[PDB]
């Protein structure tokens, strides 16, 4: 019943971004340098991880999200939020 | 019961920063390149995420510790753990 | 009974490994740009965090796995995924 979060940082300002897993959504909140603020990130599931890498100043992030024991990928190219391929066989 | 941890490095020695959520308690284990040692973070909570980045060669840490359905930011800029502006609506 | 994961990535194509707890094992699922894989990691535990650094190109990864209380790190290097020196008191 109590939460578990992930986070992701890049940059220098920094750009963070926190996810939190309470029962059974994921959330995001967002800080660009001044004031923490909530993201586009929805998706459901118990348990977050999360990685994230720049080209050049595009930034993209990968959000694995697990239910039970079916993760799905959800990924942020800066055009919004869409299901990555990754798969498991859990 | 069992212990949560979340890690996070920098540099290429490297540094490494290992963090365990154990019954309540959040504590931090150090590598700088030979050998592992205590560090300073030590604060309350049952589930731990971290992430950090360098501007130049300074370090700066942002561990998200929670309890319950509460999260708490704590900062690292190089002269001590103090709270940080983080606040989320769970 | 629901699985845990925690990710890493590196590079701009770029590689990203997710680490999978689930029913007392780890396992690992690799990106290199094209295609999803199963990784050689596999080492036992209930809770994973990972990290991972470049020198020049050549991939670090450290997973610390815990079972318990009980944290055992792992480590690639390039050569094969082997214990490395982390310990804590928990
Ligand atoms: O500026 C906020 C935002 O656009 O940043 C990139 C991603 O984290 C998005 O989910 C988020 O809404
Ligand atoms: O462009 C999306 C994508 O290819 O990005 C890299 C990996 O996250 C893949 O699983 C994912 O489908
Ligand atoms: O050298 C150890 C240390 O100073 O490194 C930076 C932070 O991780 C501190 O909590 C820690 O005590
Ligand atoms: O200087 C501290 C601070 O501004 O650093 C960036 C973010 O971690 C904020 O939440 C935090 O208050
Ligand atoms: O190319 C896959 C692989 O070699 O990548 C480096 C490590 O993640 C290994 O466990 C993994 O098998
Ligand atoms: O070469 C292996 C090693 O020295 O790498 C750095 C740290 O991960 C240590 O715990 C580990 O034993």
């Amino acid at each position: 019943s109590s939460v578990q979060t992930a986070a992701t940082s890049w940059g220098t300002v920094p750009s963070i971004r926190v996810y939190t897993a309470n029962n059974g959504k994921i959330t995001e909140r967002c800080w660009d340098g001044k004031g923490w603020y909530t993201g586009a990130f929805n998706e459901p599931g118990d348990n977050v991880s999360v990685t994230s890498w720049l080209v050049g100043s595009a930034i993209h992030i990968r959000v694995y999200a697990s239910t039970g024991t079916t993760t799905t990928e959800w990924c942020w190219d800066g055009k919004g939020w869409y299901k990555g391929a990754y798969t498991a066989t859990n």
